């Protein structure tokens, strides 16, 4: 169901419906600091960030530009950086050509171009310039800073219509309104259709679906999805996901960015971490090995279940940058920890390979299946341990070369 | 959008196209612990969950089941209980009769009746019960408890078709049929509409997806929606998220369950409050004021604004349980807390009330939002204090009653 769309090359990285759907994330250290933003940069793309933006709001940020990207490619560090320009854009890609080059995509804001005529000529010297230096760009609009001019045509619009729609649904047809002008404009320029991706972000779930099954019908471009400002902690986490799924199962979207605002002292890597679960949730995306467990109920242990389960998780994680080096696949990796017979033989036979603990009522054993069949049946102390290494042995043997 | 269906009482609470998609939950504490089973049960249900759910598993379970239910009377908690059976269902709702009269839903997974014909009779005799004592009864279907009879049935129908699907096709379709013939089995033997609700739990997201458009369509019962044995910590809540989305949105489900496994010593209410962002993340119930913030980049200072917008979320839920008491709607209120003038005021206007801070390049100024229209605009220190007083005047003027 993966809507088609042309190929745009961000750096190395293709996006586009030929493509997997690629994480990007953000950095959130001032740009000028360039030891603290080249860290983070590394960071987000050790943790899965396949491109990363960076705010380029004014002069010392964009003079640190050409040093954060000569410092990644010291390292061999290829991530491609996108340069998140509002306001004064056109007068900084303008000024410092260096930053310009260094860059691998710019971002324009349809709705900080300016004022009136001037956001006319501010796009064009941008588009310009990244037609002059072969780079794509996102059009990506976002509710909170939609254009007042196109918003007030709209209305007038809405105004004449027999039944008009109310003012909140107006807004949503003007953000879409505001990337897909933009779109065309740039288009009828003459940057290529492998040079332009759009997003037109809102902060509510229902009507980030509506808005870019607006956009994936009326534009022919890739996509980057994300809801803006999600928020804090579980809201943020939870959000972000319900707003994206309904789209990425119908097949649309093309790269995604998880807009979590994080805890005081919490890492900026955990919007690339949401990120990856929900490609993964969706079976769009394998990065890691992943545990189904039940919840628990009272047929259960509650503590020693939980305990194993999570001691399995943490195993996996610590086992999967060895894996990954030497057994090609293993991404794919479903393992099952389960409370009881109720549902663990079952759950278990559907992983490539589980464990189903003895609830109440049965015998103190714990049978282990692995690509559908029973494997071995463990008891007494050291279950977890003999669970871990039959899982290794099951990993060596499936995910060999 | 919301799928039309009967209404099925549980307890006091309606299920059903017609009434808001109720949260449930279910306890972990062994069912025969009356003193843990009730205090979780309390817990629960003050954390949100409408229903919730206790094993009754074997002969202790059920005697217990009448003292539980008269401990939560005598505090003037009218929560109802759903008994969850399994392989001894019949027997014990025919030894132990307080038992089934206490409960208020009966449970029955038609996977875990018995072996061939025998269930047929166990399940005859569990619905013969819940018509005499008029009681609701969900027929719950999970893939880890599948019929294995009527897999080979389907695997067999499948076989003879021109191009045959996959297995695991198959093992949709079987999931399906379970419920969906044991939906019909109950309604010939004259259970009433009324009286019959309907699950079918698969593990990934993307089956259940399909799962729960084939139970909408091939039947008129309300459902109860859930992501079986969606794991831990961030994975569980994304998975659940993702998977109940694009059904929610297409208006099937009438009550969800998050089946997360707590982390050992995290509380058994986690599952409640993520089920209940995913209702409020999609504008299907309110259930608390959120907070809209957004992630903060190179353009902000870190630290203070994420220690604002927590600052405001710590806030908003200490004055609930008093602003729920006096200010009927205030569950609906949105605060936004943003971090520059980009997306700051924009989004501050699109809030009931809103703070954007001052970022880079900008006077040391923070403008509040009211309605759309600019409410003050703050400077110096103890922003947060002032800006806590305001939502708080808000809160007092909007949702006055
Ligand atoms: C830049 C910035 C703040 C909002 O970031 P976002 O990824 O949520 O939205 P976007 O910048 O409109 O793509
Ligand atoms: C009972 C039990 C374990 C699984 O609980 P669940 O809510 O994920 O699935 P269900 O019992 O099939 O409704
Ligand atoms: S939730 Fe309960 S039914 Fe068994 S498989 Fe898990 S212990
Ligand atoms: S993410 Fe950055 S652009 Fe401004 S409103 Fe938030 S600081």
């Amino acid at each position: 169901m993966r809507r088609p769309t042309p190929t745009v090359y961000v750096g190395r990285v293709p996006i586009g419906g030929a493509h997997p759907i690629a994480v990007q994330s953000m950095t959130n250290t001032p740009t000028r600091d360039v030891e603290a933003t080249t860290a983070q940069v590394l960071e987000l793309h050790r943790a899965g960030s396949e491109i990363v933006r960076l705010t380029v709001n004014d002069e010392e940020a964009a003079k640190a530009v050409p040093e954060i990207k000569r410092r990644l490619l010291a390292e061999g560090a290829e991530v491609p950086l996108v340069g998140d320009f509002h306001f004064n854009g056109h007068l900084l890609l303008r000024k410092y050509p260096k930053m310009a080059e260094a860059l691998d995509k710019f971002r324009i804001n349809p709705g900080t171009l300016g004022r009136g005529r001037h956001k006319d000529e501010h796009f064009a010297e941008m588009i310009r310039i990244a037609m002059d230096l072969g780079k794509p760009v996102r059009i990506g609009a976002n509710w909170g800073s939609l254009d007042p001019a196109l918003l007030t045509e709209l209305m007038d619009r809405n105004a004449r219509r027999p039944e008009p729609k109310s003012a909140h649904e107006v807004v949503l047809e003007a953000l879409v309104e505001s990337a897909v002008r933009a779109y065309e404009a740039a288009l009828e320029m003459g940057l290529g259709e492998d040079k332009l991706v759009l997003s037109a972000k809102v902060s509510k779930a229902r009507d980030l679906v509506w808005v870019y099954r607006e956009l994936a019908r009326r534009t022919q471009a890739p996509l980057h999805l994300g809801l803006t400002e999600a928020g804090m902690g579980v809201k943020g986490i939870v959000a972000s996901a319900a707003a994206l799924a309904p789209l990425l199962l119908e097949g649309i979207g093309d790269t995604i960015r998880v807009s979590l605002t994080p805890a005081p002292g919490e890492p900026r890597t955990k919007e690339v971490e949401v990120a990856q679960e929900i490609l993964q949730a969706l079976g769009l995306r394998a990065f890691a090995p992943e545990v189904t467990s039940c919840p628990g109920c009272g047929r259960t242990t509650s503590t020693f279940f939980q305990e194993l389960a999570e001691e399995v998780s943490r195993r996996l994680k610590e086992r999967l940058p060895e894996w990954r080096a030497r057994y090609p696949g293993v991404e794919e990796l479903k393992v099952a920890v389960m409370g009881c017979v109720v549902n663990g033989p079952g759950e278990s036979k559907h992983a490539h390979i589980g464990i189903s603990l003895p609830g109440a009522g049965e015998e103190p054993k714990a049978p282990v299946y692995a690509d559908g069949k029973l494997l071995t049946i463990l008891k007494g102390e050291g279950i977890a341990e003999e669970f871990l290494r039959l899982v290794e042995d099951y990993v060596k043997t499936r995910f060999a070369p």
